[PDB]
């Protein structure tokens, strides 16, 4: 069972490739991932140089197998279960009055490390708009997402809103949709419908020189 994979403390390694607007940059993350209280601890850097987008609008893109499910919900975790081989997760994040992302990633184990690898492609940004122009404020605010099943594939969909403060008044909407399904060809789970609660807190590593993002998350899901 994928599930075994989680009982302890995982180490998590993202590594994503993105284009917004012609502008190429890459960020990788390091971390570990504690599912059973649902924690999430990772470190990103942009190590292609400055990031060309806020980093609060790369949350939600850069693992939802490390949630907290509950006893008499665990045989509803679609997530753990596709492990080893994972899933692939691709979501369209359409930015109010402003461009679109386009990500693909594939969530598996290598070897003991769960990786999150992620294609992000964003296009019709505008270049003095809020995620272009670096307009957003460095936190979050974080939303549940409600899991179904992908009652028609053999895998999840969902979608959201997620709103960044705006730094010289307002918000941001970046509207989210959401399909996973398994890599792998085993048995799916296939949950009842459920919520993802998160809290992420984003922060800066005092002795970090590069563009980056410190993340602390706690995740839980509810019946």
């Amino acid at each position: 069972k994928g599930e075994e994979l989680f009982t302890g403390v995982v180490p998590i390694l993202v590594e994503l490739d993105g284009d917004v607007n012609g502008h190429k940059f890459s960020v990788s993350g390091e971390g570990e991932g504690d599912a059973t209280y649902g924690k999430l601890t990772l470190k990103f850097i942009c190590t292609t140089g400055k990031l060309p987008v806020p980093w609060p609008t790369l949350v939600t893109t850069l693992v939802q197998c490390f949630s907290r499910y509950p006893d008499h919900m665990k045989r509803h975790d679609f997530f753990k279960s596709a492990m080893p081989e994972g899933y692939v997760q691709e979501r369209t994040i359409f930015f109010k009055d402003d461009g679109n992302y386009k990500t693909r990633a594939e969530v598996k184990f290598e070897g003991d490390t769960l990786v999150n690898r992620i294609e992000l492609k964003g296009i019709d940004f505008k270049e003095d708009g809020n995620i272009l122009g670096h307009k957003l404020e460095y936190n979050y605010n974080d939303h549940q997402v409600y899991i179904m099943a992908d009652k028609q594939k053999n895998g999840i969909k969902a979608n959201f809103k997620i709103r960044h403060n705006i730094e010289d008044g307002g918000v941001q909407l970046a509207d989210h949709y959401q399909q996973n399904t398994p890599i792998g060809d085993g048995p799916v789970l296939l949950p009842d419908n459920h919520y993802l609660f998160t809290t992420s807190t984003l922060s800066k590593d005092p002795n970090e020189k590069r563009d980056h993002m410190v993340l602390l998350e706690f995740v839980t899901a509810d019946g």
